[PDB]
């Protein structure tokens, strides 16, 4: 019943992906492991970060605001543990940088390393989307970083089709 990942194209002995929605594969997965595409201060406010925070009613804001209170705010690059929510055990919030705002493309490298602390996985493509990074080699540097199981989901089937035909060039 735990991670039941189900429907994914295996790319390599450790990098699967599918076209869906993270949030409705977290409900059907349970995954151990959800990654939120966080930002610095983990303001979910849109597109990946808002879809997982709404399905938890807002909980995961609540408990981020306190994280960030605490803490202080997450580099690029970096990232933190919270809880999962009726999501997953576990929320591993990881900065991409965000290339539209003129943050460095080789922080793409340290923010794919954090998945590496964890065993299994379901994430987003980092940085892709408005972040403003080539999705494609979003893809790239995520089969070379992450040595864990990684399960992506990549919510237009227009892309998935396009990242699978650049993979099986
Ligand atoms: C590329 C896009 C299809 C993808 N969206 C998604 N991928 C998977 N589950 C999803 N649920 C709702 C949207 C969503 C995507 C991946 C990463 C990033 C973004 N968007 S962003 O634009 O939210 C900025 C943060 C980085």
């Amino acid at each position: 019943e735990v991670n039941s990942f189900s429907g994914y194209l295996k790319l390599t002995d450790n990098v699967y992906i599918k076209n869906a929605d993270i949030v409705e594969e977290a409900k059907k997965v349970k995954p151990t492991v959800v990654v939120n595409a966080a930002n610095v201060y983990l303001k979910h406010g849109g597109g990946v970060a808002g879809a997982l925070n709404k399905a938890t009613n807002n909980a995961m804001q609540v408990e981020s605001d306190d994280y960030i209170a605490t803490n202080g705010p997450l580099k690029v690059g970096g990232s933190c543990v919270l809880s999962g929510h009726n999501l997953a055990k576990h929320c591993l919030h990881v900065v991409g940088p965000n290339v539209n705002k003129g943050e460095d493309i080789q922080l793409l490298k340290s923010a794919y390393e954090n998945f590496n602390q964890h065993e299994v996985l379901l994430a987003p493509l980092l940085s892709a989307g408005i972040f403003g990074a080539d999705p494609i080699h979003s893809l790239r540097v995520c089969v070379d970083t992450v040595r864990t199981n990684v399960y992506l989901a990549v919510f237009d089937k227009n892309l998935y089709d396009k990242l699978v035909s650049s993979f099986l060039e």
